[PDB]
């Protein structure tokens, strides 16, 4: 079992002893702060609120658990004994917290007020930043769906301007993810973040966790499609290329099926197995089944253009009403190698250039996906902002002198739609004057309690492109 | 319950039908493929074996449930429910599989076969690459470890250098990526793989793993010590920064204690807060319990350069025997920001030239350490390299013509220690031929059942430096 007494930076079980005497109120804020990536796509609190902060989280044990794992670990008894024990007799283990949150999957300029915690008991004011570690792990859902979501943007440019309309578009960029991230933990929570704007991925832990955490009447939240890796054709060894593309798309005759063919040469394997040798097994697919060429290796961009020009000239090729060459219905690509949201840009831009349409060509991504992302992407922080201490109220902040992008915001926050449709977040409890409509956070969780909630599809809709 | 059945990327779930038919054996490697970071420390797959892959890992349960939710995703049956049944029915839900590694903590050059899998049943073929995502993910404690050993190196050389001996030096780089990376999991493994090389962290999950799934005879295995946040300080208000650390030092003054000192300007804090007003209360502290001033912001090299100016005309400084300057015993400086395997070598450097022992600082380092990392960075790779087909065998591989880096090695694989002491693997089952030494890998998993292990102790004692 988890034990969320264990999980929180250690040095953060000995800060009950470190705020003003007589503290009865602590309350932080998390925010992208500002500066490419000007809006953020807020996901994934939910995912953290229901796992493992609601309920009773706080037991017997788990206090001596907690308390025998630090008293080794500070060679020192500091932890807060006490204070577990009144959360776990006064409130039956339940988190004396309070949770505000702008809706799941809202897309937020950055520099925002997203989320603010506080403790309900005046006896728990350590409790508000103990917690800090556990929820600003929530930098990760909001950093995958918000780079996820940018990359869509890309896509959505070039196909509109390539073909007239955004069909197709939720599978031009499938999660690749799986072995390149960190743990399996890691893996569903950042599928799922892609998720919120496409419906490819290969991480199916990913649809598990919408399912239990979200929630959708979308029949089919997460797809693949069948399709070959290096093992499966190399395995018939190198003379045998041909004999596994054939075997396997005959296989998979009447379902869409992607073949990585850059084994051992993709473009022979382009313009003389597929194009030539098996050509006939090719041309008569159906639209809804057809072959997806993979390639793998190479310059990205460089690898899609030639295999492009190749298949253009062993298939027969139409322009569409924008004036974009377009593959046949039975025949598409899928680059799934270096494509990161600076290389998908190239590769886009270099397929319109050729008059190659986007139709033609739909993407994977992985470790660029799910792993290589930090908090700092984002500047994704938690911080105090307001304490109550002898009964009066104090704005707290931090403003580090050699870097004004550190300064934090004060006091109490809200955060509000302007006239002209845009956000502001207001500090210093302004938000009471009430110059601006309601303040656009909720209280989704307090004392144990998840208070609002979200489905997946309230969240997908919450994040489309406008 | 965690799925094995469930846990793998998509596709693998349609290649028992894509393999070469009577096919009766799958051979596959995992390697730090070769063209910085030019050997890698073996760690991890010890807490993938304990944790997913042993003991009976299939139930009907499973096998329907991966039934149902393939069924959706792929919107057909392709799931092979018949070979999963087989394992049940015949292995009582092992997996028959045989895994051959080198010892944990093992260091060794890129582009040598660290482990690899087969199947022990010939039904079972298509079950070594079934389980290559999950046993990838390897590559994350790998890299930590790998990544984590090179700072060490990096403090090493300029500890010994300017210190004439590596005191200390396990304490040098404190693992502060808790809040910094993707997930709780996460957040566990790659503190283990830092405390490969180091004893700080933040994370006692990382703890908890090394005991339950290694095992240590250490008394204290993972350590932390007291310290502050920009929460604790600043709830103080801006103008009693002085209160809070005066409170903070005499709260923990008998054990270290680290306290932030940039929340409004670093210099002020170390110059006139620390130096003068409440320099009463650090000069009284015992060696074993000093201040350790935190900066936080800023660029990190000029920022530690110039608080060891500060602090050097505020208190007594020493010239050790290598004639660099040492602070007292009861001031230290710890650098918590900005800090990345490149950054290290620049402060260390920059501090060494401005006559500062290293002894006098250490580090923190987060996503930087934990998360910042990719599967390509030691091109962690799981590739077949032999099969059985019509009970022959065949040496496969991938070569692809644009990229000769992304070629695998072939056949039955070992590796050896080379007369002049190095490493060696060799192919096509080369090491039958017997001119070199014993096989390096040893069987660690078979049949459901992890057949070796090794403490944490022996993983350290492996990953030493020379």
């Amino acid at each position: 079992e988890f034990n969320i007494l264990m999980a929180t930076d250690s040095y953060k079980v000995t800060h009950y002893k470190q705020y003003p005497p007589n503290t009865s109120k602590v309350y932080s804020y998390f925010e992208c702060r500002e500066k490419k990536y000007e809006e953020t796509v807020f996901y994934g609190l939910q995912y953290i609120l229901n796992k493992y902060l609601k309920g009773k989280v706080v037991t017997k044990e788990k206090i001596q658990e907690a308390k025998e794992v630090y008293r080794e670990h500070f060679q020192d008894d500091v932890f807060n004994e006490r204070g577990w024990n009144y959360i776990l007799e006064k409130y039956d283990g339940h988190l004396p917290i309070e949770v505000k949150a702008v809706p799941e999957g809202s897309v937020i300029p950055r520099g925002n007020v997203l989320f603010t915690v506080e403790n309900t008991d005046p006896e728990c004011y350590w409790l508000t930043n103990w917690i800090e570690t556990i929820l600003v792990q929530s930098w990760y859902p909001i950093t995958v769906a918000t780079n996820s979501r940018e990359q869509k943007k890309i896509l959505a440019k070039y196909l509109m301007e390539t073909s007239g309309n955004l069909d197709g578009l939720e599978y031009k960029l499938h999660d690749f993810g799986y072995r390149g991230v960190s743990s399996q933990e890691t893996a569903g929570i950042g599928a799922s973040a892609h998720l919120v704007n496409f419906k490819g991925t290969d991480t199916v832990a990913g649809i598990a966790l919408i399912k239990k955490y979200y929630g959708t009447k979308d029949p089919v939240p997460g797809y693949s499609v069948p399709a070959a890796e290096h093992s499966t054709i190399t395995a018939w060894g190198k003379d045998h290329e041909k004999d596994a593309f054939e075997h396997i798309v005959t296989q998979f005759s009447s379902v869409p099926v992607s073949v990585v063919s850059d084994s051992y040469d993709i473009y022979n394997a382009c313009e003389k197995i597929w194009g030539e040798d098996l050509r006939h097994l090719i041309v008569s697919r159906s639209t809804e089944a057809p072959l997806i060429i993979r390639p793998d290796s190479g310059n990205p961009m460089d690898t899609v253009l030639k295999v492009l020009d190749i298949l253009g000239k062993k298939f027969p090729v139409t322009e569409n009403s924008k004036g974009y060459k377009l593959l046949p219905p039975y025949l598409r690509v899928i680059q799934g190698d270096g494509v990161d949201i600076n290389t998908l840009q190239e590769i886009v831009e270099g397929m319109k250039q050729k008059k190659w349409s986007i139709e033609n060509v739909s993407f994977g991504s992985g470790g660029a996906l799910l792993q290589k992302l930090t908090r700092d992407l984002l500047n994704c922080s938690f911080k105090c902002s307001y304490v109550v201490t002898n009964g009066l109220g104090v704005n707290v902040f931090k403003d580090p002198v050699a870097d004004p992008n550190k300064r934090s915001k004060k006091g109490r926050l809200s955060m509000h739609r302007t006239p002209a449709g845009n956000f502001v977040t207001l500090e210093e409890g302004k938000g009471d004057l009430e110059e601006y409509g309601h303040d656009l956070l909720h209280t989704v969780f307090k004392n144990g309690k998840v208070t609002k909630s979200y489905s997946f599809d309230e969240v997908r809709k919450n994040a489309q492109l406008n």
